[PDB]
């Protein structure tokens, strides 16, 4: 992306170096009193919360380029007790104290609008998922999640739309969930060929995840028009 | 209400933006509006709805003044999503502003720019907490999460319990009567005077733990008034 590239280089101009992370590493953890603005240039991360019996809660996933912030920008107080785990093999991320963020954006409104419209997407993204889930239950949630893997990591092939994901990432991902995927298999909306995963009926996914499909058209139109 | 909100209100007025009185059931904006707005809900209560192709109305989110609700992207001024913003309180004060004008106002005042930025952070992190509590305790954490918000916001320190202040207009504004019953029975909620009370705030905290954390970090003033 161009906007993200302009932010990458704007960060480096101001002396902020990238930092390579590896799978299962933590970019920041819930006990770090320092609040950060993570610019995940490349890689895949997940935001986890730990209940007080030890159970890890996978709450959200992020793909670079994107912005994650552990503190409110105004008061510089914590958004919550969260960790940012890297689940890809290797992820690049610019780590920035929240204090320095306000200074970088105060000088330049353009990158302020970039970070600002990024949070705008995340808000509407969640509203669109919740919408589809309230209209079609888990069916909408499954089709919506499946629509992500198609619009982003998808590519057109003879056997449909293949998911360009190292199966290391795939299995990173239940009775009712099996029922849904089962029907998708029998209707061949998806497949299991060559150990891969292809999507052949994108129109089906759009039907039961319509609001999320709208979110792409409005927030990621270049990706949306690719497979449309 | 919020120190930042009051100054933002003054800031909008001094730049020639007038408040507008919306009453219950009015739409500050609907989903077929080709103009994208930045709504500053100063006072009142609203909900974000969506009409499907079937014509089915879906509630998606609730907002209470002071708060910001933008329908378009700050940069491209395009819609982030086709939503309607409906008032559900008796009356509501809101400062309707074009998005192109917002871009202008926040550019000359980074302080208010950060404030609007923070209102997005509270939505995102409010959703994550709500999603965690539902992702462990299912609908129990959701209802308890919703009740927890009502308790912290509209509660009263009455020896009877915690008096939900909401005028009846938004109380019953609201498939799972087992949940309301499992709490009606358990001395967790009681409508003594025809009005809801709370006799066990720890039940709600226990099943909405992340929402409780969020409220402790986002509204620490309101959180401690019951703790
Ligand atoms: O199941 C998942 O892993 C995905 C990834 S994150 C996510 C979300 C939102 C972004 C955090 C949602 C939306 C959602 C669904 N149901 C809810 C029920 C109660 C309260 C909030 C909810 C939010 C769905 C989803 O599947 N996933
Ligand atoms: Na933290
Ligand atoms: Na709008």
């Amino acid at each position: 992306n161009a906007q993200a590239e302009e932010f990458k280089k704007y960060l480096e101009t101001n002396g902020i170096k990238p930092k390579q992370f590896h799978k299962k590493e933590l970019i920041f953890n819930q006990w770090d009193p320092q609040e950060y603005c993570i610019f995940l240039y490349d890689g895949i991360t997940k935001l986890t919360s730990i209940s007080e019996n030890g159970t890890i809660m996978n709450l959200q996933y992020y793909k670079g380029a994107f912005v994650i912030m552990s503190g409110f920008i105004d008061t510089e107080t914590s958004v919550g007790y969260y960790n940012l785990e890297v689940i890809s093999e290797q992820a690049t991320a610019y780590v920035i104290k929240i204090n320095e963020l306000k200074e970088l954006l105060s000088k330049n409104l353009t990158h302020f609008f970039y970070v600002f419209q990024t949070l705008q997407k995340q808000v509407s993204y969640s509203l669109a998922k919740f919408n589809d889930f309230s209209i079609n239950g888990k069916l909408g949630s499954i089709c919506g999640q499946l629509l992500i893997l198609t619009y982003v990591y998808g590519k057109e092939t003879p056997d449909g739309i293949k998911i360009t994901l190292d199966n290391l990432t795939m299995q990173e991902l239940s009775s009712a969930v099996s029922r849904i995927i089962s029907k998708l298999k029998q209707e061949k909306v998806i497949v299991y060929k060559n150990s891969c995963f292809y999507v052949q009926n994108l129109d089906y996914l759009k039907r039961y995840a319509p609001k999320l499909d709208e979110w792409f058209y409005l927030a990621c139109p270049a990706t949306w028009g690719k497979l449309n």
